[PDB]
């Protein structure tokens, strides 16, 4: 028993469209469990716009690589049977499975429909910039191929309220359907960030509200999930996300972890959303994400004392999911804010060896991102996992007392023999620092699990030791 969980996003933007990913997941289970991974966040497992869609161009939430639709049976990751087989593997290996959930929109409509619409100011959706006129939007969904298995709900323009393309005159505009309202409440960037892309779902319709609740349960039961990764929730009316969440926990016997992706470098904005959520879920720590980014970008001059400043984990470590990067921040993607190889080791140590926050390992970092010649960091990360899995326990002591060199420690716990660790790093010239680690660990001799520093540190009578690190490096001394 015990604890210390570590989540892993098992996919990157440029994975190969060989539909063999679910299978890899299945053969990788044990290795991941053993390495310290306790939970896996899988990508949207339902049929998207096309076979090579990463998952967010969601077409049919009921087709998990089972029906021949959108030019393919399988999804980019594989067939429904292979995914169920993978999940079984993860389960028997004690890894929780969280599903990525896309409810903000739908894409790949089978046919267009005449709709009265108005163009809105892109920087202020509240403002129209054209009169109402008929446009041909792609909103008709009949799911030919599924033959109403699991559900016969058909989508139509009136279930939506906006699109960014008009097939009639063939132009791009942010179209608000006439006489419909933008969802609310939602992020106020651009005035009203309800619309992002694809066919935007309007949740005011009760039949919509139930179809997604009904689907959610179907989904959860069909895959035997343990939680969800909620996509683009800052564009989804808050009240409904909340209702939806509460609805799922109501139908499912098993516990359900919930992390929502409210993407905004602004902790307040996330706290507000969390208030509205009555803290019934966690949120990826995006400010932290950009903190790491800013640091990776600036170099040593960056004042390491403010590395956690602004983060979410800093203020509500209980509802923060920490990470360094993802498919949106990887090079070339929409939200690019990639943490360079030099700083990435420090960032991972920060979210992996500290007590606050639920850390998430990025598939791209772990196995590398070939497309962009980014090396796999399995080695650097496994050592930290070993740290987290076996040494990151007990009382914590922080030392963000210097702009370049900073560190922290964990006294270890009675329940976990030999646990205990001291993390130190510098984003500038190297240095050393005296840190407390628990008088009960006196006389022990600690060494760096990362091998970035040969120093052998001995704990004195008072429980103090002097730890070292070279420039731009991180070390995690433990009693191995
Ligand atoms: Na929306
Ligand atoms: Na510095
Ligand atoms: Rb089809
Ligand atoms: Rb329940
Ligand atoms: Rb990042
Ligand atoms: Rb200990
Ligand atoms: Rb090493
Ligand atoms: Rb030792």
């Amino acid at each position: 028993d015990g604890l210390n969980g570590t989540m892993m996003q098992y996919y990157e933007w440029h994975l190969e469209n060989d539909g063999q990913h679910w299978n890899r997941l299945h053969d990788d289970a044990a290795a991941l469990s053993d390495a310290g991974i306790t939970a896996i966040w899988i990508p949207p497992a339902y049929k998207g716009n096309s076979q090579a869609d990463v998952g967010y161009g969601a077409y049919d939430l009921y087709d998990l690589g089972e029906f021949n639709q959108k030019g393919t049976v399988r999804t980019k990751y594989g067939t429904k049977a292979q995914l169920e087989r993978a999940i079984g593997s993860l389960k028997s290996n004690d890894i929780n499975v969280y599903g990525d959930v896309v409810m903000n929109h739908k894409m790949g409509a089978d046919f267009t429909e005449a709709v009265q619409a108005v163009q809105v100011n892109p920087t202020n959706r509240w403002q129209d910039i054209s009169g109402a006129y008929t446009i041909d939007a792609w909103t008709g969904f009949d799911f030919s191929g599924r033959n109403n298995a699991y559900s016969d709900f058909k989508w139509r323009w009136f279930h939506f309220n906006g699109v960014d393309w008009d097939q009639r005159y063939q132009e791009n505009h942010i179209f608000r359907f006439a006489n419909t309202n933008w969802n609310w409440r939602v992020d106020e960037e651009n005035g009203n960030y309800d619309y992002l892309l694809g066919s935007n779902i309007d949740f005011s319709h009760p039949e919509v509200q139930d179809e997604l609740k009904d689907w959610g349960s179907w989904f959860t039961d069909e895959l035997d999930l343990d939680g969800y990764r909620l996509d683009a929730i800052k564009h989804i009316p808050f009240w409904y996300t909340s209702d939806w969440v509460r609805h799922q926990r109501n139908e499912a016997d098993q516990d359900l972890f919930v992390v929502g992706e409210y993407w905004k470098d602004d902790v307040g904005a996330l706290e507000f959303y969390l208030d509205e959520m009555n803290w019934e879920m966690s949120l990826f720590d995006v400010p932290l994400n950009y903190n790491f980014y800013r640091a990776s970008q600036q170099g040593g001059s960056y004042d390491m004392r403010n590395i956690l400043r602004g983060s979410l984990v800093e203020a509500h470590p209980m509802h923060a999911v920490t990470f360094v990067d993802n498919h949106d921040t990887q090079p070339g993607e929409s939200l690019e804010s990639w943490v360079a190889d030099w700083f990435k080791p420090l960032a991972y140590a920060t979210i992996l060896t500290r007590e606050g926050g639920y850390p998430n390992v990025f598939y791209g970092d772990y196995y590398g991102i070939p497309n962009d010649n980014i090396s796999a960091k399995k080695d650097m990360i496994d050592e930290l996992l070993d740290a987290r899995q076996n040494y990151a326990y007990g009382t914590q002591h922080d030392y963000f007392d210097h702009w370049d060199v900073v560190g922290w420690t964990r006294e270890g716990s009675s329940s976990r023999p030999n646990s205990g660790l001291a993390t130190i790093m510098s984003n500038g010239p190297g240095g050393s620092k005296w840190m407390y680690v628990g008088r009960q660990n006196a006389g022990q001799t600690w060494t760096d699990l990362t091998g970035n520093n040969g120093a052998s540190v001995t704990i004195n009578g008072d429980g103090w030791g002097e730890f070292f690190t070279n420039g731009g490096s991180v070390s995690v001394y433990v009693n191995q």
